[PDB]
């Protein structure tokens, strides 16, 4: 709940623009959720190149649900992990 | 200031920051990011942001005052916004 708390400070306008960064990168998600292969996507998109292991890492770090995919609430907390 | 930020990155974050910052200024005049690319990389992201907020966002770093953004200057934007 360390992390709730910063998702909880971030304004409308802070998730607003998460949240049109989310809508691209789940693009061809079929359940409209980043899973590893989206992710990658943006990653390499961003000239990393990510192994399905470390995907599978990044994802599971805010994966409450068992869902082994990120939306956009757990994504939310992606971010605000990053510091 | 931030500029000890920079200074604790560790030698492969920088080069992973190298990476996106070498996709953003493909195509760039001088080797670096303008409000051009800049605009180009918060778009594809899903933003729309001003030319006005461009150049805030760039001068706020811009330490040699050339109104584009080079590594290092682009470090201190990463680590800046904190
Ligand atoms: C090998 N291993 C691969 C990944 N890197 C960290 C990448 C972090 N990251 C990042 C950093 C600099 C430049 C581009 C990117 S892409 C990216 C996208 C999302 C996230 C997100 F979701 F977290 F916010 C973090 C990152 C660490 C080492
Ligand atoms: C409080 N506030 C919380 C969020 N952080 C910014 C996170 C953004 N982010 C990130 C996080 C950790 C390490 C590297 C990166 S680069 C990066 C690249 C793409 C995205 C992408 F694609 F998702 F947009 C998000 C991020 C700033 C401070
Ligand atoms: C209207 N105005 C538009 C821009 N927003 C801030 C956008 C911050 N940002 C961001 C956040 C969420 C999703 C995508 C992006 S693109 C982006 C790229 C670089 C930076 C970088 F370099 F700064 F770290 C910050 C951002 C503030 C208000
Ligand atoms: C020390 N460490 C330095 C970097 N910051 C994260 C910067 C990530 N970032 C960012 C910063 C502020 C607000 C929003 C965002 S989203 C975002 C999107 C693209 C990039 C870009 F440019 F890479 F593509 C960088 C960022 C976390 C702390
Ligand atoms: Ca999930
Ligand atoms: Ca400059």
């Amino acid at each position: 709940d360390i992390y709730k708390a910063a998702v909880e400070q971030l304004t409308e306008e802070q998730k607003n623009e998460f949240k049109a960064a989310f809508d691209i990168f789940v693009l061809g998600a079929e359940d409209g959720s980043i899973s590893t292969k989206e992710l990658g996507k943006v990653m390499r998109m961003l000239g990393q190149n990510p192994t399905p292991e470390e995907l599978q890492e990044m994802i599971d770090e805010v994966d409450e649900d068992g869902s082994g995919t990120v939306d956009f609430d757990e994504f939310l907390v992606m971010m605000v992990r990053s510091m």
